[PDB]
């Protein structure tokens, strides 16, 4: 239960992100990062790339966000792609009928006129949200009687919205185009390049991070809901008959939320199953996703998010992509409810198979006298930019102090800096010290900043807190004048102390950080300091 | 003198880059960049991220691409970002009349039947091209009488065509929009706070890098003319009365070829002045802005551009930027001649002026009782995408064996990989040395790839030289069985090698690469191998 407010506010203060054009009113789904933004934002694809594409050996490629028409119909994005919209018939204001239904339920089963018999029945309506078609949302609209928000006038019948920005590639018409709102069609308008890299054997994965687009209809979910966001995608092109993972095994231990289709369709609630369980009971399709969905949760654990706050939902028959036919998202528990912030489909074969024949160019493999296969894909996709503020969430504190300071305990792979170096005189007295700390930090592969900041050494740090620094250590007086000389390492989070030699300071934060020691371990080795 | 056909196959078949959506013909100015492409792209930026932002210390925020009109319209883009446009009456076909006049006077001086008095005077008309403005281009188009360059059909009169493409932002007209043509603005609209950062005082320099998109006219330049690229852009916010830069006396002694404007207008060539004395005779305004054209000139050194195809031309009085004053272009001698790649301009004050005035909003800082001052901007700009090709036409070598075998001699720091290690069998016999050999080479942060490639270690290089990989390491029988265990060094360049133990290539190799040793300096201490 974060306060959202108080959160926001310490994000933009800090200016990890804010309003963009903010000084000409802003403009909905459209933020800007700050240097602190930037350095978490950096950190957070720097991780990915070692925990996917260095694990995997995956390729990686770069494509244009750009796209001719005829690309994007042939995918089915010029059809399938888009949100039910709804807009007051007094003026234009749209708004996302798939939600604003779901934002008055919550409404009627909040207040307390509502008997427990309908509270039940509208939870029922929600948990099945994205099944209700073009007609079916028409009826929950007049039914349940939705209207306007705000100055609740009447509301429009629902209709589809394409969510593709629209262009025009050259001077004149004859080249209408739109921006990429995913990256995985560029990677298979490569697919015979990328084949060739593999020798021509499956399976092999390609990836990419850059930029989609997506004219939302109405963003009201801060960093949630982006017309604009750096997206990872991967695209693990496997053999249909073949779609085992040999990793699995590693991840076969691994105890996590899952709520499957049935769950959902049978009103009950998400098991926490082992993942090995889950793909032995016909839960989990195959490996090849059960491996992925491993990976994933480590990832995102690995990032900072909360395991109580994790799970994986399965889609519904109708809720699948248009380019699907299974798909299970890795949902954070956030204050705005459960949100997708991975999502891992698995679209057998829809997309090689439309650009071969549209193009008639052919796009397969083969295998052992030799067979042909068009090849299955299974598509891990990243929102580095929610993945980013679901952190955000799930670290946020509030420190007991009654001055209200707050701090993310982002985990050390991620935060801005590991390690903030600050001492009491900037004098040449510590300069001795502070130089070789610095340094010494460097060699051992430690961010860290020279604190400057006015203030005791109590607010040098609230302030270092604030944007989630790992670690600190204080150089004072006795650092310099007493011998041997000592300086003082604090734990963020706990706000605990511990005084050692200012020379063995630098492998000890490098261990806390690379997670070879314990700030248990730390305070069991050498003498606490108050 | 490349031969831009030879090099654009190696480039494409290896994949550094290739035509977007090319199963569906293509689309002009737009490329995807394969494996190597992304590895070699990746290292320009990392690099650049050293010499500028890290050396500098430099502020670092990402905005958005979209951008609403409002915006554009009060930075001036909306009505002087733009080319002028011609075209045929038969059909439509759209060329760039800047460009189209200046290939008609090229194909004029190559006639023999052209006498040396109009050769001449034509050398005069292209040396002032982006000077002619609207009506200017309108005479030449006709005393030449320009005509189609296909089926030379009849060319309409010149016009501008904003570069800038459209799209709408939300559901609705209400808010038309663009994709950024830069990314400054967005440092500009973003000013306050980051003048914040720096605690007010000046100067401070904010940078960004991200991509923009230019609606180009006509693109034939492969890489060098594309509709959408990655810039890196820094703003540095100085005193108008403080153009003054303390380091530039790191960068006083370089000697680099400038292309003043007199020099230009007074229809003589360019000199090799040493940068302290150009600033010293007025040539270069100020030193801020010279500091910036030597740091620009070893960074593009340093990435592998060639020093004799170098230099830093200054704009004309009326071929200034809407925004500009003053500005110097580094451009390099290419097959398509000379081409900008990196723009330093001098936009006074022009930005948060207009920004300040259109928002009412106040832009400005404070210095010693305190006066204000509205902070003049020296942009450098750089196109990641033109750096790369220029490295590629500077680097490209054709082996003098009769196989045609190409390579590209690509500095240690920009190459996909640093080393190559090969050995001949990749049995249980190699295994112990290829095993360690990999991790020394790790453990010294040295980029690299065990080869598995099928021929003869002859072929197995052929492949390596031709992406650039700078060295390689043959582990050989002798060096299993033999011992001491020594294993072959080979120069890509010279593809001389060299013998020494397989313990102690790994420092050898890292020195190499990290410049601390010359292969010279190799082959002077340990004994050479034919
Ligand atoms: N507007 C957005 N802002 C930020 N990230 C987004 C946005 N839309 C989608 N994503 C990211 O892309 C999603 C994967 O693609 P997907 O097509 O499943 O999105 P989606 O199913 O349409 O999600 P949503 O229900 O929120 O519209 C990642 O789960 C999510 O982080
Ligand atoms: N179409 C393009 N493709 C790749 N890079 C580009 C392109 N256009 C501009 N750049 C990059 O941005 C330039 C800086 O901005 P600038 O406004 O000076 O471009 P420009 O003056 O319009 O150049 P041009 O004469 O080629 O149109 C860098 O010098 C160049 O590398």
């Amino acid at each position: 239960i974060v306060d959202r407010a108080k959160m926001e506010d310490t994000l933009k203060r800090r200016f990890f992100y804010d309003q963009a054009f903010a000084i000409y009113g802003g403009v909905s789904g459209l933020y800007d990062f700050g240097p602190v933004g930037c350095a978490l934002k950096n950190n957070i694809i720097q991780t990915w790339r070692q925990h996917f594409i260095q694990e995997e050996q995956i390729l990686e490629i770069d494509c244009t966000m750009l796209t001719p028409e005829p690309v994007l119909k042939t995918s089915g994005h010029v059809d399938k792609f888009a949100d039910f919209m709804v807009k007051d018939v007094k003026n234009g204001e749209c708004f996302r009928a798939d939600h604003l239904l779901k934002a008055h339920l919550q409404k009627l089963m909040s207040d307390k006129k509502c008997s427990v018999e309908k509270k039940s029945e509208m939870e029922s309506v929600l948990a099945q949200l994205d099944n209700y078609g073009q007609q079916e949302l028409a009826d929950l609209f007049v039914n349940y009687n939705v209207k306007s928000p705000i100055t609740g006038n009447d509301l429009s019948p629902p209709v589809s919205f394409n969510l593709m920005f629209k262009t025009f590639i050259g001077p004149g018409g004859n080249m209408p185009g739109y921006l990429r709102p995913e990256t995985a069609q560029g990677i298979f308008l490569n697919f015979k390049r990328l084949l060739e890299f593999n020798q021509g054997k499956l399976p092999f994965a390609a990836a990419q991070i850059g930029n989609s687009f997506r004219n939302e209809i109405s963003p009201r979910s801060g960093l949630i809901r982006v017309r604009e966001f750096t997206m990872a995608e991967i695209e693990h092109f496997v053999d249909p008959s073949e779609k085992d993972h040999p990793k699995f095994q590693n991840v076969a231990d691994l105890h996590l939320y899952l709520y499957s289709a049935k769950a959902q369709v049978s009103g009950q609630s998400a098991r926490k199953m082992r993942l090995g369980d889950a793909v032995e009971q016909g839960v989990i399709n195959n490996t090849v996703l059960g491996y992925f969905i491993g990976r994933i949760y480590l990832y995102l654990t690995k990032v900072g998010i909360s395991p109580d706050k994790l799970r994986f939902r399965q889609h519904m028959e109708n809720e699948m992509a248009h380019y699907a036919c299974d798909c299970w998202d890795a949902e954070s528990k956030t204050s705005y409810g459960w949100i997708e912030i991975v999502g891992c489909a698995d679209r057998s074969c829809y997309d090689l198979s439309c650009h071969a024949r549209a193009t008639k160019v052919p796009l397969v493999a083969e295998k052992p006298y030799v067979e042909e296969v068009v090849p299955n894909v299974i598509e891990p996709s990243f929102g580095l930019g929610r993945i980013m503020y679901t952190v955000f969430e799930h670290t946020f504190h509030v420190r007991e102090g009654d001055e209200q300071r707050t701090f993310f305990s982002f985990p050390a792979v991620v935060a801005p800096f590991k390690c903030s170096v600050l001492p009491l005189s900037q004098n040449q007295e510590f300069m001795p010290f502070v130089k070789e700390l610095s340094e010494a930090l460097t060699r051992h592969g430690v961010s860290h900043k020279v604190d400057d900041s006015s203030g005791s050494i109590g607010r040098r740090y609230a302030r270092t807190d604030e944007i989630g620094v790992a670690f600190g250590v204080t150089i004072d007086f006795d650092t310099v004048n007493k011998t041997p000389h000592t300086a003082t390492l604090r734990d963020r989070d706990s706000m605990r102390q511990i005084r050692a030699e200012i020379s063995e300071l630098p492998s000890i934060v490098q261990d806390l950080a690379n997670g070879n020691i314990t700030w248990a371990d730390v305070e069991a080795r050498y003498p606490l300091f108050e």
